[PDB]
């Protein structure tokens, strides 16, 4: 069967993967194919076949690897024949490529006339081992296998060729004047060699007659030389032979005679009618006798004359008859002339994206003309335009301008200008005839006509068949593809001129231009249009292109909206109530349940109904919804307790919404308790547990004293069941928050104070100023008197005075404190007339110690004293950090690891990656959660390196790189030592290990690239110092971030760090002898050195979140299914207590995605580009990513259920009864067995 011969190298996971799918353009036998110009051996048989020459058939995975090897030996010859075939006529480069393809056919099928054949024979023999002898050395097997994979190898040999070709898929002209267009390989190879030879020798004869023109000596030496070889090649005959109409926007592909787009640009941008109606050289009918415009042209002057006269006729065709009285006519005619000039320029240059009946013909004609004119020199055509664009432009303006812009962008600008012309024409009635503040009868239809124009499925009178919205999607798709191609490329940086768009200084190609657009921050078409488009072209309404608008919700830019920006609430003149304004937040909504349903997830009918403890379908659904509601709202209140009048108004409406939602839920739970207990706990005992389990779900992870048990009493319950007042108190606090906002080890000095009696506290502030004095104040004077205030107010060997003052005797103390503040201010004035703290002291002392160390010659003395000082202060900090981190619930300087004391006595060091960490949003600089892998990155050894390089940059690019290598190696080693453990002796273990190591490497790269989203106290200081390392104190955007990116990308470092990662995992593999496991080789998922670009951190964290969520969901679901008495209560409680935080994280990251889904540097709140993200909803994004199997390089997540994350986050029946039994048990525990 044919399907038993067709192969796809994208199938083979790895070689000796998911990269040869749609990206075969750049692709067992480890030997590279190397062996070059065309026609050089005339003094064709020798070709790039070296890869197959050393074919090691032993290490081969079916025929797919063989096809990959053939694809490699075809690509490495196509890319080596495209750039080494001198003809200046792509119709012959095409021929060379097709003849190489035909020679690959012959090599594979064994028909090659001239060690290769043995390897191919054995390969086909082992393929036959895989339909056994149903398709001699397997001649017919070879023929059938070729005829099965004939198309793939052709589209791989034709890749990399210039987007403008003549007979190759990248520009197959029909020449009538998805398949292989040549079908040449079926010709016998002797005939193909004879044709190749005659083409070569006669193109060389043409080159000879050009260089040696017919019109002083040796006027026929080369002619007789060529004739001598023409007689000497007689063996081809008697020797070797015997041995054997107002146009509309097309938007569609070029279907033969009709106009439209060229392929790879079809349905990407529409052709303006002017673009299609452009007068051209061929369309230039001058006189009835066509001879003048026919025949051919001789010199550059004739070509320039044709282009000048065509431009003049275009300008004549581009001016209106009466110009409508020349009032409107003005800048519009000049703009149209500019676009025509640009189109002329890009079609002379040959980088046009539109096609036509005559465009393909004239482009080949221009290639031929430019070849025959500039014989003694692609770049010639662009230079000729850049030199001769002045004359044609001035001819155009008689019927230059900066037009070094990609034709895609100009087409986008013209299409959007037309769209805004129509928009303004149909928005103006709304602006004047209607009004925001005829009240309901005129504005209604004046906005409904606008809606009919906008949501028109036929795309009004601009786009030809799809809605403006759908066509804008095709715009964003193509623009983001351009941006991605510009990002991946490396040879596209600005040219040496010895940011304003420059001609040559700023690099000069499409890729160079898009790299410049990335540099200035325009990575999305909306921002680019907000730049190029002039102000007020879409209406008297200020609807920006960067601000977007909304059973399907479409999120599209403001101009492509159903209603004008601002009139969205005056379309029907609806009440401008603060309610709909506050939407610019919550997500919820008598023997009935007033169910507060999450928008989308409604009531879920339980199907598995068995013997129940009076728990009905509706009761279980309500309990599920209540648990979700009081896990989400109880968190939103604390997350929202932390133009402002509008914010407080919206916030008051928000707290009212939560108040009446809770009022609904109170009655709902009362009904639930009644219907449960009449024939169970209450809100007082549920919300209590719902808080307590937090401490059990965060630091205890599953179930089973002094500074935490009291914290739990003060957090919720107050030693009893008071769930009602736990939540009401925080409701009141949140309610008053914005109203109040709008209303707007002991230190030594504690030893001695102003208690001389045992100027009351006034002599202390004088002696303290005297001590600190040895803006009219020394450094940190206010802090000392502040702590003196704290000590004095806490007061009202030391115990005697507090006891005596207590025997003397708190609003009186408050009055004293106020009078004391007044007296201290008076004391400050009197002094002017005559004219934690331990951390601060330790930091200033350590800075002094660093100065002392750098001031050195007896360096061991000061370093030893520094080390013993740290050792002495360790006891003080041991009792210091806990009391301000355990009571409330830097690290390297007092890291207690032994290996720290071994390697690093200067206050690697990595260790096993504990799996106890969870997802938290801390140190981000909103709504993004840090994965534990990022939280556990090693940066310990980067800290002393940074400290040592104070006021030193010589070692900044030298020592820090070595530290980067060391830390990356240790990170990879420890990740592998913990992820291979996850599944001992399993393939998927090392796959997930590779995924995590790649993620860690990407996060390490982004610590040194742009702004690491996470500002962890290690990376915070690291970036705070290495933005000054690469700084000259000029700027903070181009001086620092661009230089840092150039350091990471172009320096003798990305590859070094990845090689450190590989070396770490190799060390892990070699140290797996105690695991008694095969340490033969390292998994080839780390084999790849170049691993691809890094997508933005939020997207990678989204992928990691999806992977972890789906793996833990499968684990917990299987646990709870296998167990469904203590065996199943644990599974159910674990599932719910893991699902609710994941639902909150899902909602937060979904909101963040919704506000960054297609934004950019100029649009998103952070200066990070998210243009490559292209899906409307996070579910839609993960549906096409987290579906297949993990490969370890590109895919980092696999999931069983993909399109119901929103429903899975809220929901299977008996789980409620076991959860209530668990609640009652944990209650009889925490309320009686721990009470005190």
């Amino acid at each position: 069967i044919d399907q038993s011969l067709k192969a796809d190298p994208s199938e083979v996971q790895y070689y000796g993967g998911y990269y040869l799918r749609k990206n075969i353009c750049k692709i067992g036998t480890n030997d590279p194919c190397d062996r070059p110009p065309y026609g050089d051996n005339d003094q064709r048989q020798r070709m790039c076949i070296n890869n197959l020459e050393k074919l090691n058939v032993d290490k081969i995975r079916d025929k797919h690897a063989f096809l990959a090897d053939v694809l490699l030996t075809a690509r490495n010859e196509g890319e080596r024949i495209v750039q080494n075939h001198p003809d200046t006529n792509s119709s012959n480069v095409c021929n060379a490529l097709e003849r190489s393809f035909a020679d690959i056919a012959d090599i594979i099928r064994g028909t090659d006339l001239w060690n290769l054949e043995q390897n191919l024979k054995q390969m086909f023999a082992k393929i036959r081992e895989n339909k056994v002898l149903q398709d001699q050395n397997y001649r017919k097997l070879r023929e059938d296998w070729w005829n099965a994979n004939r198309q793939k190898v052709w589209e791989v040999i034709t890749c990399g060729a210039r987007s403008n070709d003549l007979l190759i898929k990248r520009g197959w002209r029909t020449s009538g004047k998805e398949k292989v267009p040549t079908k040449l390989d079926y010709v016998p190879q002797f005939l193909r060699w004879l044709t190749e030879w005659i083409e070569d020798f006669y193109r060389e004869k043409q080159n000879l007659i050009d260089d040696m023109e017919r019109h002083t000596s040796y006027c026929s030496t080369c002619k007789d030389k060529c004739k001598k070889y023409c007689e000497c090649v007689k063996k081809w005959k008697s020797e070797w032979e015997n041995q054997k109409n107002n146009k509309n926007w097309i938007w569609k592909k070029s279907s033969g005679k009709e106009g439209g787009l060229q392929k790879e640009y079809a349905n990407t941008i529409g052709l303006p009618p002017r673009t299609q109606s452009l007068c051209l050289v061929v369309c230039l009918d001058e006189k009835g006798k066509k001879t003048q415009e026919l025949k051919n042209i001789r010199t550059n002057s004739e070509l320039l004359k044709e282009w000048i006269i065509a431009a003049f006729h275009e300008g004549k065709n581009l001016k209106p008859s009466h110009e409508k009285k020349n009032d409107d006519n003005g800048k519009k005619l000049c703009k149209a002339l500019e676009y025509s000039f640009a189109d002329y320029g890009d079609l002379i240059k040959g980088t046009s994206i539109w096609d036509n009946e005559y465009t393909k013909d004239l482009e080949l004609n221009l290639q031929k003309i430019f070849g025959k004119l500039f014989r003694k020199y692609d770049e010639l055509r662009e230079s000729w335009w850049n030199t001769n664009k002045k004359y044609i432009w001035l001819a155009m303006k008689h019927g230059p301008t900066i037009d070094l812009i990609p034709q895609y962008l100009r087409f986008l600008q013209e299409w959007v200008e037309h769209f805004c012309k129509q928009r303004q024409e149909k928005v103006k009635p709304v602006i004047e005839n209607c009004k925001s503040c005829e009240c309901k009868t005129e504005c209604k239809n004046k906005c409904e006509v606008y809606k009919k124009f906008i949501e028109d499925c036929k795309g009004g009178d601009g786009t030809a068949g799809s809605s403006w919205v759908k066509r804008w999607d095709q715009i964003y798709k193509r623009y983001s593809k351009y941006i991605e191609d510009a990002k991946r490329n490396r040879k596209a940086g600005t040219k040496n001129c010895g940011n304003a768009a420059e001609n040559k200084c700023v690099q000069s190609d499409i890729d160079s231009f898009f790299k410049h657009l990335i540099d200035i921050g325009l990575t999305t078409p909306s921002s680019y249009l907000s730049i190029v488009l002039d102000d007020n072209i879409c209406g008297a309404d200020k609807a920006p292109w960067t601000t977007y608008t909304t059973a399907v919700v479409v999120n599209v830019p403001s101009p492509l909206g159903n209603t004008p920006h601002g009139y969205k609430y005056a379309c029907q003149c609806k009440i401008p109530t603060n309610e709909e304004t506050c939407d610019d937040m919550n997500q919820w909504s008598n023997d009935n349940y007033e169910l507060c349903k999450y928008n989308g997830v409604d009531v879920k009918p339980t199907t598995v109904r068995s013997n129940s403890s009076k728990l009905d379908d509706k009761d279980v659904t309500f309990f599920n919804l209540f648990e979700q509601w009081n896990k989400e709202i109880q968190y939103q209140i604390e997350q929202y307790m932390t133009n402002c009048k509008e914010k407080c108004k919206c916030y008051s409406l928000w707290i009212e919404k939560i108040n009446d939602q809770w009022d609904k839920q109170k009655d709902n739970y009362n009904k639930f308790q009644r219907k449960q207990i009449y024939d169970v706990v209450s809100l007082s005992n549920f919300l209590f547990f719902s808080c307590w389990e937090e401490y059990i779900q965060k630091y205890f992870n599953g179930d089973w004293g002094s500074d935490t048990f009291e914290f739990l009493i003060k957090k919720c319950g107050n030693d009893s069941g008071d769930g009602e007042t736990i939540f009401s108190e925080k409701l009141n606090n949140a309610e008053k928050k914005c109203k109040e906002n709008e209303s707007t080890c002991i230190p030594p000095r504690t030893q001695n104070l102003c208690v001389g009696e045992l100027n009351a506290i006034q002599k202390e502030t004088e002696l303290l100023y005297e001590y600190h004095d040895k803006n009219g104040l020394p450094k940190g004077f206010c802090h000392a008197v502040q702590r003196s205030f704290i000590d004095y107010k806490n007061m009202i060997y030391i115990g005697k005075l507090q006891e005596d003052i207590k025997k003397i005797i708190n609003a009186w103390w408050k009055g004293i404190e106020g009078e004391m503040w007044d007296a201290v201010r008076c004391a400050i004035t009197k002094i002017n007339k005559k004219q934690k703290e331990w951390s601060e002291q330790f930091c200033i002392e350590r800075l002094q110690y660093e100065k002392n160390i750098r001031d050195a010659g007896d360096c061991k003395r000061k370093c030893e004293e520094y080390k013993k000082y740290i050792s002495e202060k360790k006891q003080e900090w041991d009792k210091q950090k806990t009391k301000y981190e355990n009571k409330y619930v830097f690290d390297f300087i007092f890291n207690d690891n032994i290996e720290y004391k071994t390697y690093y006595p200067y206050g690697s060091l990595c260790h096993e990656k504990g799996n106890d960490r969870t997802w938290s949003k801390k140190y981000i600089k909103e709504g993004v959660y840090v994965p534990p892998r990022r939280q556990q990155l090693c940066l310990y050894e980067l800290f002393p390196i940074i400290i040592k390089n104070k006021n030193d940059i010589t070692n900044a690019k030298k020592e820090l790189l070595e530290t980067l290598q060391i830390v990356a190696e240790r990170e990879a080693y420890y990740l592998w030592k913990q992820y291979h453990a996850h599944n001992d002796t399993t393939y998927l273990a090392h796959k997930k290990a590779c995924c995590a190591i790649r993620g860690s490497f990407y996060d390490l790269e982004d610590i040194i690239k742009g702004n690491d989203l996470v500002h962890d106290e290690y990376t915070k200081y690291i970036d705070s110092k290495l933005n000054e390392i690469f700084d000259s104190s000029n700027k903070n955007d181009i001086e620092t971030k661009r230089a840092r990116t150039d350091w990471w990308e172009n320096e003798a470092i990305r590859q070094l760090v990845w090689d450190a990662m590989q070396s770490g995992v190799r060390k892990a593999i070699d140290e797996e002898k105690e695991k008694k496991k095969p340490n033969e080789n390292f998994p080839p998922c780390m084999g790849v050195q170049h691993i691809g670009i890094a997508k933005p951190q939020f997207i990678r964290w989204l992928e990691e979140w999806t992977n972890e969520f789906c793996e833990k969901y499968t684990k917990y679901f299987e646990d709870m299914k296998s167990n469904c008495n203590i065996e199943c209560k644990k599974a159910c409680a674990n599932y719910t207590n893991w699902l609710n935080p994941k639902r909150i994280e899902w909602n937060g990251m979904s909101n963040y995605y919704n506000k960054i889904y297609r934004k950019s540097n100029k649009e998103s709140e952070d200066g990070k580009d998210y243009s490559m993200i292209m899906e409307p909803t996070v579910i839609d994004y993960l549906n096409k990513r987290c579906n297949g199997e993990i490969n370890g390089n590109y895919i980092c997540c696999s999931c069983k259920n993909i399109g119901e994350n929103s429903t899975s986050g809220t929901v299977k029946m008996k789980c409620t009864e076991v959860y209530l039994e668990h609640v009652e048990e944990q209650l009889k525990e925490i309320d009686n067995a721990i009470k005190d």
